[PDB]
């Protein structure tokens, strides 16, 4: 919702920010990494993240809120079964907040019931944007990480670190978050020269036993345009502010 | 990256300097021992007090870094859950340099995202060597102190002074920092007659009401070649000229 121009005029500096490379992780913008076990709460576990950072950057404070919760109360998905991004934010609106990760600690595949008293400090968001399909490393830059979608093939499940340029799924299959940009300069195996090879920082929520420490690294090129395996078809960012 | 030998030739240089006893501490040396608390910041201790050293000796200036800049950014670590200290000083050169402990100060096992921008004057490195198993003593006296490696058995931690003798070594669980030798005169309790002792002098993590002013002996040989535990198995020195 909203208007990405709008509030891109709101944040973003006139500068042709640096394309080929910004971490939100070395920048107090990256929660530490979760993992959803068992449960197939991807969607929740990223826009859940997407919120923390939102907190960590603009109010200056680190919170881990419960995933568990939008699982059990957000009617607009389908809990363990899958859900999208952009629900869960509006779920999130319903709800006026969700209740920490230590009230309400997340407990995967077990049945539980949604209980929204179970605490009485709820962060929340006062709503949500949605980033133009070619527009994300300079959003990335300025409003902070994105929510996004992308399409997992079985290997990319055993992938243990460098960029990733493998094989990509069916169709958009799974939620994760955008935390920022690089670009290593590697060398030509074969030409052997100075070749520069960008990549997009990606976040999953399959505890930091997984990848480099629980992120992965996505080929792309420095216009930030070249989205594989349909990276951000969906993405979104919420605002707090 | 540095190899051992192109720069431990520019500075070693045969000598027949005494290998009895050297200690940085009372050279302008060794700055104050710090506390990594119930968390795990060996690594990050050790490393950083051997940089501590290196500015305090080559550029002549007394500057403490923050530790806990490291658990949080380095990344080729797992910040209070351990890590090694080649991994630090990888990093520290890939952040450039590192706030200075009150720009940054450590907050031990307490949540805290990763802000390189916390400060600004950095302190950095050029590079780091590893030195040889067989050449602490020689290495000690020229180069510096050393990050080291060793085996902490479970009745060690007692030892209020002295010169510590007891625990032996197994597979290494701990970082601390090599900073000189000494050898003291006891007499012999049997015969009765001059023996020499010889000993290393390590820089422990636990604050100065630790031991004598938190620093403990480890017996050894005046070749400076008796390790017990492991002494040194890992051993580097980081370069900032
Ligand atoms: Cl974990
Ligand atoms: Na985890
Ligand atoms: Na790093």
């Amino acid at each position: 919702q909203m208007n990405y121009e709008e509030v891109i005029k709101k944040y973003k500096g006139n500068e042709n920010f640096d394309h080929a490379a910004y971490d939100w992780r070395l920048h107090s913008g990256v929660t530490p990494v979760k993992d959803q076990k068992n449960c197939g709460s991807c969607w929740a576990f990223s826009s859940i993240g997407s919120v923390e950072s939102q907190y960590a950057i603009r109010k200056n404070k680190l919170i881990t809120l419960s995933e568990q919760e939008l699982v059990d109360c957000s009617f607009k998905n389908y809990g363990c079964n899958g859900g999208l991004i952009n629900n869960a934010f509006e779920d999130m609106i319903e709800l006026g907040g969700i209740c920490t990760d230590d009230d309400y600690p997340y407990v995967s595949d077990a049945p539980n019931l949604c209980n929204i008293d179970r605490c009485t400090e709820k962060y929340g968001i006062k709503n949500y944007l949605s980033v133009p399909d070619n527009k994300l490393k300079e959003a990335l830059r300025f409003l902070g990480p994105i929510s996004i979608s992308v399409a997992v093939s079985d290997d990319f499940a055993f992938y243990k670190e460098g960029i990733f340029d493998g094989e990509c799924g069916d169709q958009l299959n799974h939620a994760v978050m955008l935390v920022g940009f690089g670009m290593k300069e590697i060398v030509n195996p074969l030409t052997k020269k100075g070749e520069k090879h960008y990549y997009y920082i990606i976040k999953n929520s399959w505890g930091q036993q997984w990848g480099e420490r629980g992120f992965i690294n996505i080929e792309t090129d420095e216009s930030g345009l070249m989205r594989k395996c349909g990276l951000g078809t969906d993405a979104f960012i919420p605002l707090i502010e």
